[PDB]
């Protein structure tokens, strides 16, 4: 039984040690697309959490989390999460996923 | 000199991901499906890569030209930093062919 993101998840990924980022382990997303799918091609659709605002129009509010964070609706990615080593955290509020999906859509339509 | 600007629907020759794979199959064709003005404002644009080969994958959409027919991975979106990585314009798709990407991210992401 081991995890496989599902909608609406907040996971963790590794940070990935090929980037040369300064910043320690541990990237928070948000997971966009279904179990279904992230099940069968062991990737998924998320976008990225920044625990600082900057007050930018596609942030995300995720409230009620250990962490107080904000997800960037516009940075959309896919990942494979096995690879990522995904855990999952918590989940989101229907009303955070749903945000981040509509201003996604009004973006792509 | 100003730089070329993504526009949505456009086929771009991009470094799609510098972190991984080889210099010489670094830069690859993508599909950008975000509008104008984000693209502009932001330095930022949501776009597809596209591949010459075709395996059959439910989310291949055929991109078909005067030369030699592609397929774009419509599941693989990807936020890109087009304005500090350098993004160059190989052509534009169909708008039957945007709309079959978007179609297809729509069953993963829409509503
Ligand atoms: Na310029």
């Amino acid at each position: 039984s081991r995890y496989v993101p599902d909608m609406g998840d907040l996971i963790w990924v590794d940070f990935d040690p090929t980037k040369g980022s300064a910043q320690a382990g541990h990237r928070p997303a948000v997971v966009l697309s279904p179990f279904m799918y992230n099940n069968k091609t062991g990737m998924c659709l998320c976008v990225p959490c920044t625990t600082q605002s900057k007050g930018y129009p596609f942030e995300v509010v995720l409230s009620g989390q250990e962490r107080d964070g904000v997800a960037l609706a516009d940075q959309v990615k896919s990942i494979a999460w096995r690879a990522r080593g995904a855990t999952k955290k918590g989940t989101v509020a229907p009303e955070e996923l749903q945000l981040i999906k509509a201003k996604i859509n009004v973006l792509i339509g």
